[PDB]
């Protein structure tokens, strides 16, 4: 039965206007900043960007890829797929 979202989880991430996007949920590092209450910090592969979402717009890879890990045109997308599948806890600072 599932846990709850931790640091290391796999996911897509919706965004209002972009298609379920490759990411994962992040660490927060020492010293730096904390996202709000009920928020996650998700990191976007492929753009490399942060954003704090909660729940309800996280879909855990596994049970998702099949229905959303298709190349899409958007930038960076592709490049996101090939990093959650090839590399998903790599340092991409």
């Amino acid at each position: 039965m599932p846990h709850a979202f931790k640091p290391g989880d796999l996911v897509f991430a919706k965004m209002k206007g972009y298609p379920h996007w490759p990411a994962r949920i992040d660490d927060i590092a020492d010293g730096a900043v904390k996202p709000p209450p009920n928020k996650y910090p998700i990191f976007f592969f492929g753009t490399h960007e942060t954003a704090f979402l909660g729940p309800k717009d996280l879909f855990p890879y596994d049970k998702s890829k099949d229905k959303y890990g298709k190349p899409n045109k958007r930038k960076g997308f592709n490049e996101g797929l090939w990093e959650i599948q090839n590399n998903p806890h790599a340092s991409y600072s």
